[PDB]
This record gives structure tokens, sequence and C-alpha cells, in this order.
């Protein structure tokens, strides 16, 4: 069965950490609480037996992933912490992010208010003006990978399918994985680079304030014939100021997307109320963002 060990050792760095609570499966990976045995600081951890990285293509992915990822650091980046293996496992340490992600949250509460959307977008935004700004495209940018710490702060984490633009105007013809909120010129093996991070934010964001995605259907491929028609509407309900925003983002054509670093100047963002942060209570309860307590 080949067992993963109670303590995972690091011989290089000479660090010990002890395995805690099992946190989920994450693709071939199994992820765990672990916790260093002298200073005690408690991670997330991805382990991933080399018995599902037989082969060389398999071994690659991995390999880039925590190329890009660890040589990442930002407020509103997973912190990579480092990564291990023995014979039989790939240990990856991360930071525990200790409110999960933005899924559980939509799950909770479906829609949220518009400064909610507001404060997460944001920090999705800032987050992956970084990855821009450092040539690294996430291109799968979800609710599953937007994690949250103990202020309910962002963190984009699985860089699975990220990759590294090596050259100006570089079109990446192939993506190894199936996103998400996945944009049509993907779809249609059409070339594809940064813009394609855009589009998943705008479907986040539509996500967040509609409370369900823009292009679901019952079957994926209908889905995808959605995305590449560009149907999808949005309901009367939602604000014109966010409407005007998420239709720019979800253009069919990726030069017309805005580039992540216009979007924080949007009117969405310039004219509406961002929390500066948000409770705990807003896990389960909408905010009203009351002026003063009683
Ligand atoms: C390390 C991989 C990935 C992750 C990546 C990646 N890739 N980057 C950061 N992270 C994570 C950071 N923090 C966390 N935090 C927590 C996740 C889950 C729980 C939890 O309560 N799970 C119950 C679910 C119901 N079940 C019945 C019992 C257990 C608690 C957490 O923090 C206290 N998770 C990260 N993930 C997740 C992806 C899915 C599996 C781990
Ligand atoms: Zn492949």
């Amino acid at each position: 069965a080949k067992e993963i060990p109670e303590v995972l050792v690091d011989p290089r760095s000479r660090r010990r950490y002890v395995r805690g609570r099992f946190l989920g499966k994450g693709g071939f990976a199994k992820c765990f609480e672990i916790s260093d045995a002298d200073t005690k600081e408690v991670f997330a951890g991805k382990i991933v037996p080399k018995s599902l990285l037989l082969k060389p293509h398999q071994r690659e992915k991995m390999s880039m992933e925590i190329s890009i990822h660890r040589s990442l650091a930002h407020q509103h980046v997973v912190g990579f912490h480092g990564f291990f293996e023995d014979n039989d496992f790939v240990f990856v340490v991360l930071e525990l992010c200790r409110r999960r992600s933005l899924l559980e949250l939509h799950k909770r509460r479906k829609a949220l208010t518009e400064p909610e959307a507001r404060y997460y977008l944001r920090q999705i935004v800032l987050g992956c003006q970084y990855l821009h700004r450092n040539r690294v495209i996430h291109r799968d940018l979800k609710l599953g990978n937007l994690f949250l710490n103990e202020d309910l702060e962002v963190k984009i984490g699985d860089f699975g399918l990220a990759t590294k633009v090596e050259y100006d105007g570089e079109r990446k013809k192939v993506l190894c994985g199936t996103p998400n909120y996945i944009a049509p010129e993907v779809l249609s093996k059409k070339g594809h680079s940064f813009e394609v991070d855009v589009w998943s934010i705008g479907c986040i964001m539509y996500t967040l304030l509609v409370g369900k995605p823009p292009f679901e259907t019952s079957c994926l491929k209908e889905t995808y014939l959605r995305i590449k028609k560009n149907e999808y509407s949005i309901p009367k309900h939602i604000n014109p100021v966010a409407a005007s925003l998420i239709q720019k983002m979800l253009q069919t054509d990726p030069t017309a997307r805005p580039t992540i670093n216009e979007l924080l100047n949007d009117e969405f963002f310039t004219s509406g109320y961002i929390p500066a942060r948000l409770p705990i209570t807003c896990l389960t309860i909408p905010p009203r963002f009351s002026i003063a307590p009683s």
C-alpha cells in the first residue's frame, strides 16, 4: 500500500514536520496539517506519492509547479515554505490558510454583498498583478484556489497549471489541465497568455456577485460551447458599474479585456465602498456595514 510517514524529515534543511489533521485530496495529493518540530509552526503539507509520478511528463509539471511557486512571495499569494522527497513521496510545505477558500465561502453564502466582492476581488487582483509582473500566468484562478487566512485575506494558491512567460508576446499553445473558468482562446486552441487570468477573474467576480458561475450548464462541453459563443447574461439586480466591469473582462477577444493593472482603477473599485477588513461573521452572515454599533 505504501504508507505516508507520521513524521516528514527534510534531510537537507534538517527540519522535521509532524503530520497532523488530514485536510483532503488535491489531485494526486493527500493534504495534511503539518507542524515543525523545533518551531511548532503549522503548515499545509501536500503529499503526493511517486507511484503516481511514473511518467516524466507528470514529474515535469510538478517540478515546474515548485520552480514557479518557490520564486514567488506576496501578501496575496500562498507562502511557499519548501519541498522535499524520500523515495516514495513528494512533500510540499505551504502556508496554512485556516479559513479554507472562497469556494467554501461561496457554498455557505452564495452571492456576496458588493463591498465584500470588492474586498475579495481587490486582493485577488493585487495577487495577480504581482504574478503578471513576475511573468507568471496562473491559468486556473477559481474559488477553490483562492484561500483565506485567519484575517480573511485572499491567498492565491495551486500553481499546478501555472506557466512562466519567457519572452515578450509569447502565445502559449498548450495548457495541460482543465481550468474551471477556462478562457475561449484556450478552448479554441488559438494560443493564450495573461488575459486568461483576467477572464477567470471576470468569472469569479460574476460568481461572487450572482451566486452562480456565468457559463454553468449540466454538461461541461455545453458549457465550453457557451464560452465560445460568449453566451452568458447578467441578472438585472446586479449594479451596472459592476456589470460593466464583468462585461469588459468576459469578452471573447483577449485583447479587448483590461490588463490586470487597469482593474483597480475601474469605477467598480474607485467609486464603491471597499472594506479595510471583514469580520469572521462574514463566513456565515451577510454584512450590513453599519456606521456605528448598538
Ligand atoms: C495544501 C493543499 C491546498 C493548498 C494549496 C495548494 N495547492 N495552497 C494552499 N493550500 C491550503 C492552505 N490551507 C488549507 N487549509 C485547510 C483546508 C481544509 C480544511 C478542512 O477543514 N478540511 C476538512 C474538509 C472536510 N473533511 C470531511 C474533513 C477535513 C482546513 C484547512 O485549514 C485549517 N488548505 C489548503 N489546500 C487544501 C485544498 C484541499 C485540501 C487542502
Ligand atoms: Zn500533458
